[PDB]
């Protein structure tokens, strides 16, 4: 049948400040985190560990990729499941990569 | 209890190109994505084959990941999959310095000469 | 929905060292791996401890991630844990330029100078 849980995404209404950490409070109000799952929330942990995850939950997993160039402020984007990050080396930066048993190395050199 | 769902991986033979977007088609045919979970598969109706309120399985977790690529100048992208518990090492040599810092889930990789 | 499974985290007790892989071993102590889900732990029958067709939990989701490492030439690796909703910044300074563009979830980070 249907399986559901009460996990919210950052950016959703009814976020409870006293129920979360300051880190999550900061994510709640940032655009870059909007729509990523809020996995933490604490009455002491609201959605218990032993709660079924849903496929909709998986669609909301990710991390935030940012780039800074000098003083210029950070630009941020979400890396969700099956998104791609390309590291591209132009002149005169050489970017090479190896991959052994789940360990991926991106090398940078002149 | 044996919990299952109908989620496929990219590269699976019976993915239907007609019913899905160009973005998904592009992932479906790349070896780089092969075996990653296909979360965004649609039917004729342009609705998701597997609805949000479906049990996720441990098998599903084993197919989560993102694609990591490097491209030098004009040459074509070399790609790998970063799956759960994989490691990505950014290494500086040959005149390039790479350093890192971490604080409260905020990680920084810094590149210098 | 109340649900459980037998998945443990790297760093947890009762890890059968001789029945598991070298990599898992290589991971179960490294601090950067601690608390990350041990997805592929084997049992005494030399099969996966938790089969593919088992419900995943929110507790599992809280343990998903990957390891981000850096190496400055000769020095040792510095490693840190990247979990869901962590941020990773790529910063360029004297005098590497690090710029980024994104389109349809493909993110390009470009290194110049």
């Amino acid at each position: 049948t249907p399986v559901t849980n009460k996990l919210k995404a950052y950016g959703d209404a009814n976020f409870n400040f006293t129920n979360n950490s300051i880190a999550d409070a900061e994510k709640q109000v940032q655009e870059a985190y909007k729509g990523l799952l809020n996995l933490n929330e604490k009455n002491a942990l609201l959605v218990e560990d032993n709660t079924a995850a849903t496929v909709g939950n998986l669609r909301k997993l990710g991390w935030v990729l940012s780039s800074k160039n000098g003083t210029r402020n950070e630009k941020s984007q979400q890396v969700k499941h099956a998104d791609e990050v390309l590291f591209e080396g132009k002149g005169g930066v050489q970017v090479t990569s190896t991959s052994e048993n789940g360990k991926h190395t991106i090398t940078f050199a002149l």
